[PDB]
């Protein structure tokens, strides 16, 4: 497999450091894009690939990027979003991940102006799919662990849509796989229009944290309310 220079250089590339390194003239080596990263993700910031920063490396998380072309102003424009589930992943019964989105869209209803209700139609505005590898988006799932997910932001057609990669176990996080309901709860905040958070404690932190309590934080409270009216 990787070294762990190579895990690392894959990583920072791949969220978006290295692009704001380049940016900044400085490529020729990591320390500059590791201290955005251990900034982005509240690390000590070393600018060193020391242990804490590998470990993050590691850490399962969302495959949406940390740093930075969409059309509109990726907010929604209407009240009620709609969601279709377009397909199932084998891993639970269709009416424990029908539940898991719904309690996902519930925890989001209570602290937003938006609703959110079920639909089964193309034209929904939140396109659920279950897909591995390249699955129709150019942005290729990676197999087991890494990357569980993404979304994009609000808008048009792929614009809203959240992607669960059904290389990992979906559960709801007890025992064996990840939790659908809180990687869902997580990817839902991007196709309202949230960006990840620094606050490692928040739903919108770009790290897998499995939890038994109430996922939203005041940092997730807040980025809904600087976003929507
Ligand atoms: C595979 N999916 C995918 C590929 C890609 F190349 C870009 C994006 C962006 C999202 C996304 O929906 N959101 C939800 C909406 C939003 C809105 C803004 C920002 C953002 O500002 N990024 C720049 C860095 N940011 C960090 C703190 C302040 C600036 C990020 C996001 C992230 N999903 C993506
Ligand atoms: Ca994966
Ligand atoms: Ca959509
Ligand atoms: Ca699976
Ligand atoms: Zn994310
Ligand atoms: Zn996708």
């Amino acid at each position: 497999n990787l070294t762990d220079r190579q895990l690392a250089e894959e990583y920072l590339y791949r969220y978006g450091y290295t692009r704001v390194a380049e940016m900044r003239g400085e490529s020729k080596s990591l320390g500059p894009a590791l201290l955005l990263l251990q900034k982005q993700l509240s690390l000590p910031e070393t600018g060193e690939l020391d242990s804490a920063t590998l470990k993050a490396m590691r850490t399962p998380r969302c495959g949406v990027p940390d740093l930075g072309t969409f059309e509109g102003d990726l907010k929604w424009h209407h009240h009620n979003i709609t969601y279709w589930i377009q397909n199932y992943s084998e891993d639970l019964p269709r009416a424990v991940i029908d539940d898991a989105f719904a309690r996902a869209f519930a925890l989001w209803s209570a602290v937003t102006p938006l609703t959110f209700t079920r639909v089964y139609s193309r034209d929904a505005d939140i396109v659920i799919q279950f897909g591995v590898a390249e699955h129709g988006d150019g942005y290729p799932f990676d197999g087991k662990d890494g990357l569980l997910a993404h979304a994009f932001p609000p808008g048009p057609g792929i614009q809203g849509d959240a992607h669960f990669d059904d290389d990992e176990l979906w559960s709801l996080g007890k025992g064996q796989g990840y939790s659908l309901f809180l990687v869902a709860a997580h990817e839902f905040g991007h196709a309202l229009g949230l960006d990840h958070s620094s606050v490692p404690e928040a739903l919108m932190y770009p790290m897998y944290r499995f939890t038994e309590g109430p996922p939203l934080h005041k940092d997730d409270v807040n980025g809904i309310r600087h976003l929507y009216g």
